[PDB]
DNA sequence: TGACCAGCTGGTC
DNA sequence: TGACCAGCTGGT
């Protein structure tokens, strides 16, 4: 009914050849949770995907939580809709792995050991007790901190 | 290594992006971009800039929801389903668009008639639950089939 | 920002 | 088949 529509069908093939270079990834779905921009992540870190949990591993053995961002729309890391310790727990345990994009762009990667991240675990810590034990809704970590306190691996 | 073909295949990816841009889609990597851009080119329909998300000319609103029946069978509504999520959902059909992978499958049209059945199934659940929010309860494909108009 | 608000979904017994 | 279990985020 749009016109726009037989343009979409002309980059369709393409769009499946990415997806089933995705697919020869681990990923599924470009289109689902980030899959498309997670795949970029990998082929340049050389990083595997994890089939819930520690999202990606590297052939050393080392698991990693990986996050994306648009700067063209926010500065600030997502983390998890419902932070408490729970899910403090499964993240102390890692490093992480932030990707920055414009867009769908691939701007730069960091990575942010445990350490780089006691700080904001120990806030969301303290808040969560003192809130009454209330979890926090989705608290970021500036691209800035990131930026200051990761590895620029990319 | 695959880093040389996702090269290759960017720029194609790039302009799928720039088309849904164009149609007032943000990102087609995030909430589904590139798979909402499918339907709102095939429906006709227009985004809506989270409530509602899109509206046809005649400027009827919808909730629109998709699903890989590859993966799941069960369409997702909301992870935190109370009487307040329900109150506004009550107010539009909705648009559920069935894929396998990304290959978009078909589209339904449900009625608010056709879903408080599902309605009256939360809302009682969730006030009898001692005022509990449902966690993602799912509409059944097979369910959306049954009492949707097929319109694709 | 710190801190509130709010989206898109799959997985399983 | 209902009812639980989880994930990817942006907006102010
Ligand atoms: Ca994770
Ligand atoms: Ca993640
Ligand atoms: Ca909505
Ligand atoms: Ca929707």
């Amino acid at each position: 009914s749009h016109p726009d529509l037989n343009k979409l069908l002309e980059l369709w093939p393409h769009i499946q050849e990415y997806q089933d270079l995705a697919l020869k990834h681990g990923i599924n779905d470009i289109f689902q949770d980030n899959g498309g921009k997670l795949l970029q992540v990998l082929l340049i870190t050389g990083l595997t995907v994890l089939p819930e949990g520690n999202d990606a591993v590297d052939n050393a053995g080392q698991e990693y939580e990986l996050k994306s961002i648009n700067i063209d729309l926010t500065k600030g890391f997502s983390t998890h809709h419902h932070m408490n310790p729970v899910i403090i727990a499964k993240y102390r345990q890692v490093p992480w792995i932030f990707a920055i994009y414009r867009g769908i762009a691939i701007e730069a990667i960091y990575r942010l050991e445990p350490k780089d991240l006691e700080f904001y675990y120990d806030k969301w810590e303290r808040k969560w007790y003192s809130d009454g034990h209330k979890d926090i809704n989705n608290p970021k970590i500036p691209v800035k901190y990131v930026m200051e306190h990761g590895t620029k691996i990319y």
